[PDB]
């Protein structure tokens, strides 16, 4: 039962989408209502990976048990030292450190392609405690609360900001973009 | 003393004229090279064809300053969440436009149905006038994503601030707006 982290790889999207399914159906962490399908998921990650962001499994007996990736928050260019991680675990992998893990390697990554800040933009941050909580063991510092930003399964949801200082934050002017 | 009507594609090349000054002057716009004109016209077109409220404020056959609403994000749950922006023209700061605006703002917001209109102040340290002007229409501060851009020479904070509308998240919604 021991998890490995690796890259993405199209075969993981049928999993990946699985997951993302039961978050859609059953959490408050993601503002969508409707599952999307595998399609759909698939043209997402070959997007993300197009404009060369880091997309991540976690795979413990061959079972993808989670994933992370990360993107834009804002693509207008000043914006380019700012990046975006999303996490979801499958429902019978949660409570076993499989997050810590993901957004480590992902911190990493980031961090290896000259990221400033890392933005957590969690859903439902009050009933959300699993992901505030992970993102607080990182490092991640709260950087704002957006009230009644969703509403969703009959309640109304505040988004949590958390933000994390990678390459020297805003301490050292930048050198060239990400990803240029 | 300026008048609020909606914008109307004619007003396409003054909004490009005072767009293209905030991005080669300012740090409220994280944008670095101006759009063209019809790169405005495109972006203008979508938030209409999407329902959203844009305004200008007018005095003397001359638009003075706009602003409009959109969404934050795009996912179904966000969809009572509005976002504000306005920029004005260069000669007519200090006289009192964006509140006029923001006020009317407001206003068509809210008949719209909407529960919280957010603001995203690019570069907040420096940008004071525009803080002022969401704290003096009673927004409230909601974050700040430190170092969030870099432009000008400069490292530039995002300050968020908000304001409920129709009841906030004190009672149940109806259908989304723009449905």
């Amino acid at each position: 039962h021991m998890p490995v982290i690796r890259d993405f790889q199209p075969a993981d999207i049928e999993t990946i989408t699985a997951i993302y399914t039961q978050a859609v159906l059953t959490g408050t962490g993601s503002y969508e209502i409707e599952p999307p399908t595998m399609d759909e998921m698939a043209k997402r990650f070959a997007a993300f990976a197009d404009q060369g962001f880091p997309i991540l499994v976690a795979e413990a007996d061959g079972r993808v048990l989670g994933y992370a990736y990360a993107s834009y928050f804002r693509v207008r260019p000043a914006y380019r030292w700012l990046a975006e991680d999303s996490i979801y675990i499958a429902p019978d992998a949660k409570g076993q450190g499989i997050g810590k893990l993901l957004l480590r390697e992902l911190i990493a990554r980031i961090s290896a392609l000259g990221f400033r800040q890392l933005l957590a933009v969690i859903g439902d941050g009050e009933h959300n405690i699993g992901s505030v909580k992970l993102h607080e063991s990182l490092g991640f510092t709260h950087c704002g609360r957006i009230e009644g930003s969703g509403f969703k399964h009959g309640r109304w949801l505040d988004t949590v900001l958390m933000q994390l200082p990678l390459n020297g934050g805003r301490s050292t002017e930048p050198g060239p973009s990400p990803l240029s």
